[PDB]
């Protein structure tokens, strides 16, 4: 069989449930294909913004199997805040299986709200030298045969999505899975050929990270600035000195945007995915500028809900097909 996990829609992202340690301390962490480290919120962490302990915490002192590695973990954000902690190792429970002596960070101060299960490539680890992250360890410990996984975020408003480690549910897409090579030396990124947004076609020709950890999608100014005029998206300040594209919260969400990749792959996304409720009476556009946001171009959850995606970290491919929402299941090993 193939390990698999429900994914719980939270709004900004999807959570995966993982337990840590001899006492199986329960966490819910963001399933993130755009990063590569597993980290948890320490029970004594200092949350810099609000309550960062609503999705579980980890107390290293109560796990008899925990060992600290003593090395620093830190990651910085654009707002110049950070998450800081210490690397350790313990037994982890996920996908119906368990792995021993897995390295992860225990975070003791953070400006975000939740820990993260990074399932990306070893090349995007925040660590030097590289180490075996969760997908690598699942393979090494014989829980999966290939370092690969399939992502089914499911429909907007579905009960859960699913991740399958080492397997593919061939019931959950239409047509054929089309294999794309990676176009980054570090990210799970594929070439975006073109975007037809409700009849307005733009040529692309650049790599996009296929990123489950990101709520919406980020494309270069070369695409978003003209498209914003055709669709009624408009820049407004968001403080302190930043701006985003906004859009009418209440327009008829008629039409779709199609994303064309190489080798004939095409994913169609309803325009409702491009109106996101914000700090309210206001909705942000589901496309934003990767240039302004200072990120690589990204297709996030608003896109991913409409694709079935197989990430193959051994072969260095991402395969895509139009999703088919169904309780039917036929899972095969990758």
């Amino acid at each position: 069989s193939s390990p698999s996990s429900p994914l719980y829609f939270e709004g900004p992202s999807y959570g995966i449930r993982v337990s840590v340690g001899s006492n199986k301390q329960e966490q819910q962490v963001v399933l993130d294909t755009g990063s590569s480290d597993f980290w948890v919120v320490d029970s004594s962490a200092s949350c810099q913004k609000g309550n960062c302990k609503q999705y579980g915490t980890f107390d290293p002192h109560s796990s008899t199997s925990f060992k600290s590695l003593g090395s620093s973990f830190s990651i910085g954000y654009g707002d110049k805040s950070s998450s800081i902690g210490t690397w350790g190792q313990d037994t982890i429970y996920l996908g119906g299986t368990s792995i021993t002596n897995q390295r992860f960070a225990d975070v003791t101060s953070t400006s975000v709200n939740q820990g993260i299960l990074g399932v990306g490539r070893v090349e995007t680890e925040s660590a030097n030298p590289p180490y075996d992250n969760v997908p690598i360890t699942l393979k090494k410990q014989g829980k999966i045969k290939t370092n690969a996984y399939s992502l089914y975020l499911n429909s907007p408003g579905a009960a859960t999505g699913t991740i399958i480690f080492g397997g593919v549910d061939n019931a959950k897409y239409s047509g054929k899975l089309i294999e794309e090579p990676l176009v980054s030396d570090r990210y799970l990124a594929v070439n975006l050929k073109s975007l037809n947004y409700n009849g307005d076609n733009s040529n692309a020709g650049f790599g996009v990270v296929v990123d489950s950890g990101t709520t919406i999608s980020y494309l270069p100014d070369s695409i978003v600035n003209d498209l914003a005029n055709k669709v009624g998206a408009y820049l407004e300040p968001v403080g302190l000195g930043n701006e985003l594209y906004f859009i009418d919260c209440n327009a008829n969400p008629q039409g779709s945007a199609s994303f064309t990749f190489d080798n004939g792959a095409k994913i169609t996304v309803p325009l409702s995915e491009f109106v996101l409720q914000s700090t309210a009476n206001a909705c942000v556009w589901g496309l934003q500028s990767s240039d302004r946001q200072n990120v690589p171009p990204i297709l996030g959850d608003n896109f991913l809900r409409h694709a079935y995606v197989v990430f193959n970290l051994d072969k260095e491919t991402v395969s895509l097909a139009q999703v088919k929402y169904t309780s039917a299941s036929s899972v095969s090993a990758i």
